[PDB]
């Protein structure tokens, strides 16, 4: 097992990471900006370093300073956690080269993931259903480029192979714009990654977001979680997810399954992952995958059992997955709220001092929170402060303890979600189950 690990990230995963950490005896070190002195997992850690200043890029962001913290404590290994520097490759990279473990795949994985074309091309060499497209970078001439849109067929949408998870497209609908909608996503590409290539899709209308989980380990092994859906977004941000995913037969989770394990296998992957897909019709189309874990993740734990964060590092180590995927079995049901320190008009974030504070409990219930009665939420970082997970034999039972529980959760002093997450629960569409990626957005706007 690894003696030390930095965890190079803050509030409810790097709480995550920690207790994990614990449970396999894993000394901890928490590097932390100078704002978040008084995080949960900063008090409960081992060992504390200071990185920086409060702005992201001077602390969670400053790659000289987390390799530094690693070196100084003599940690073995980094964890990412999920966002700031978990996707970044160069960053995998350095902690590799400085001679540490990076908690995650190899660094020309991380980099052939955030290549959205390179990846598709991956995922389909290996067998894996993706969205009919231009299967490659669109060039300038715009005479072949209307020849890629009729044979794909309007609707289309053009995707920035440098962007993902919504950023960075614009849908086509017919040939008058499509030069414009191509010079857009180009142009807000550049300027965002500095990489302007572009391609094409088959434009669905209606699709639902559903998402597969892997496990990969240095002994060849790779094996599929079953699926969460999530669907329920806002501005591209989820706010709701669930596992398995409504309407999922075990056939289709087999079928897709063992796709996504086998193109692991091929492309030399290892730790944990996600492929996403857009799903429509019956029928699942790869569009990315994410390297690092997810936010989601916990939906996952709750109807398989397994503990992925605990996996992650297992895998690390160097010890073989814990779990045969013969022995991996869909059990009942869970569903995620994301609980947001947030203005209920604006949508905007809204820090400050948590005054009162009470979490749900009981049979099925899972907080996972760094949150605190008298904690301050600083305005600085990402407004989710918490997840609330219920687990229940069915979608039901998970659906009704989620009620339950959202009514018992407490926190004074700052806006939060909770009013709008318990308006979803009871959601007549949300109920039925299957509601598509657009459903949340066009219920608010009515
Ligand atoms: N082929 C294809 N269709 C839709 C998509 C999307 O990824 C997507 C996601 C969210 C919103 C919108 Br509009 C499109 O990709
Ligand atoms: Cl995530």
């Amino acid at each position: 097992m690894l003696d030390k690990i930095v965890i190079a990230n803050r509030g409810e995963i790097a709480l995550r990471i920690l207790r994990a950490c614990k449970e396999l005896g894993i000394k901890t070190v928490a590097v932390h900006s100078s704002a978040d002195r008084d995080l949960k997992h900063v008090l409960l850690a081992d060992e504390t370093v200071c990185i920086g200043p409060a702005p992201s890029v001077k602390s969670y962001l400053n790659i000289p300073a987390i390799i530094s913290a690693a070196e100084i404590t003599g940690a073995v290994a980094i964890h990412p956690g999920y966002g700031f520097l978990s996707e970044n490759a160069n960053f995998a990279e350095q902690v590799e080269r400085s001679g540490f473990i990076f908690i995650g795949p190899k660094a020309e994985t991380i980099r052939l993931m955030g290549d959205k074309v390179s990846a598709i091309a991956a995922m389909k060499k290996a067998g894996v259903p993706c969205v009919p497209g231009s299967d490659g970078p669109l060039g300038d001439d715009m005479d072949k480029n209307r020849a890629i849109a009729k044979r794909i067929g309007y609707p289309v949408i053009i995707k920035a192979s440098g962007g993902g998870g919504g950023r960075g497209m614009r849908v086509v609908r017919g040939d008058a714009e499509l030069a414009q909608s191509i010079s857009m996503t180009r142009a807000e590409a550049k300027a965002a990654f500095s990489n302007d290539m572009v391609y094409m899709e088959k434009y669905l209308e209606n699709p639902r977001h559903v998402e597969i989980q892997v496990l990969a380990d240095g002994q060849g092994n790779a094996i599929y979680l079953a699926e969460r859906d999530c669907s329920m977004q806002r501005r591209h941000q989820k706010v709701v997810e669930e596992a398995p995913a409504p309407g999922i037969t075990p056939e289709l989770r087999r079928y897709i399954g063992e796709r996504c394990a086998k193109a692991c296998v091929d492309i030399g992957y290892r730790g944990a992952g996600t492929f996403e897909f857009l799903f429509e019709n019956g029928e699942f189309y790869f569009i990315e995958m994410n390297t690092r874990i997810q936010v989601e993740h916990p939906v996952t734990e709750m109807i398989t059992g397994v503990d992925l964060i605990k996996e992650q590092l297992r895998i690390a180590a160097g010890q073989p997955l814990s779990i045969k995927q013969e022995e991996v079995h869909v059990r009942g049901h869970a569903v995620e709220c994301r609980i947001n320190a947030e203005d209920p008009n604006t949508f905007l974030p809204s820090p400050g001092k948590i005054t009162r504070f009470h979490a749900p409990g009981g049979f099925g219930v899972r907080w996972e929170s760094h949150i605190y009665a008298g904690y301050t939420v600083p305005p600085y970082y990402d407004s989710m402060i918490g997840k609330l997970i219920c687990y229940g034999e069915n979608r039901d039972v998970a659906i009704a303890r989620m009620k339950n529980a959202l009514q018992e959760l407490i926190i004074d002093g700052i806006k939060t979600n909770v009013d709008l997450q318990i308006r979803i629960m009871n959601d007549e569409n949300f109920q039925h189950g299957g509601t598509n990626i657009h459903y949340l957005e066009k219920k608010l706007g009515l």
